[PDB]
């Protein structure tokens, strides 16, 4: 995956979240700090929340990431997509995980009840551990995929089952 | 601990540290010009070739963190190993590959003997992240049984387009 994509996946809150451009940010509803007041030296009063379940988007009333141009941002993605998640690990390496995108979903994961775009991981036969599958920290990392010609971000990692290759991509 | 760990840099390509003492990788990315390696001379390593699968191993201990793995001849048809690419880019790229029969297979031209296999992001798998390059070659073949990581061979070829690869093995 291109740096550009890489350099948005930014550390927030227990996860992640990503920059689609320079004055909106998307991440996992459960990773927010439920106490915090100031995001980015901006306080809440200059900020607009829009939230649907596992799914947050910021809007900024200032330029954050000035660096940044505009990206697209999908409603999930068709059935059958390959999309890669954007999961940044120990010691500044880089694990783009490859999953297959399915149907809409509403599933009970760890006890939890989460809703959104499932998918399959193709990186083995299981994706139990560290290795070859996610972790509770990567919940935020986006999912993206590539085009003919550009790159997509159609949500963010919500939920993965234990012993599985299952994952819930929260979207807009 | 990390299997990823495992995975080092190597001439042309990559090879992996089954144990302390023992390092596996694919033949035609070996320097063809050494008098050591990883600072021991060469008067001291033990090299077992058979085709595309090479097997060094050493006198002293080079990764003492590590506890030894097992090394088996390839794996039974229809298992799903996973292919460990590291990338100079950066990345770490694990791939679920169906794995097939022991073959000789025309690709991209030429002979090479192997384990076939298809990858599982299937035929029409569109970029550098949902397929190989020929700088991964060496990366290891792996997948876990009863509680253990196996290592079954070493990257050795894959086709222009389609989804095929060949993992070289022992013996
Ligand atoms: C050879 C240095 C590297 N470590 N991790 C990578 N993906 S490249």
């Amino acid at each position: 995956a291109p740096p550009t994509l890489w350099s948005r996946v930014t550390k927030f809150g227990s996860g992640w979240g990503f920059w689609v451009s320079p004055t909106v940010f998307i991440t996992t509803t459960h990773v927010i700090p439920t106490s915090a007041k100031e995001f980015f030296g901006e306080p809440l009063t200059s900020i607009a929340i829009h939230r649907a379940g596992e799914f947050t988007l910021f809007r900024f009333s200032k330029k954050i990431r000035p660096d940044l141009t505009g990206m697209i941002l999908e409603e999930g993605c068709p059935e059958g997509t390959v999309c890669s998640v954007l999961i940044k690990r120990d010691s500044g390496e880089l694990l783009p995980l490859a999953v297959r995108m399915g149907a809409i979903a509403s599933m009970r994961i760890q006890g939890r009840l989460v809703h959104g775009q499932s998918g399959m991981l193709l990186t083995g036969a299981n994706a139990k551990g560290m290795d070859l599958g996610t972790i509770p920290g990567d919940c935020g990392a986006p999912y993206v995929y590539k085009r003919a010609n550009d790159w997509v971000v159609c949500g963010v990692h919500a939920a993965a089952t234990k012993s599985g290759n299952t994952v819930v991509c929260a979207v807009q």
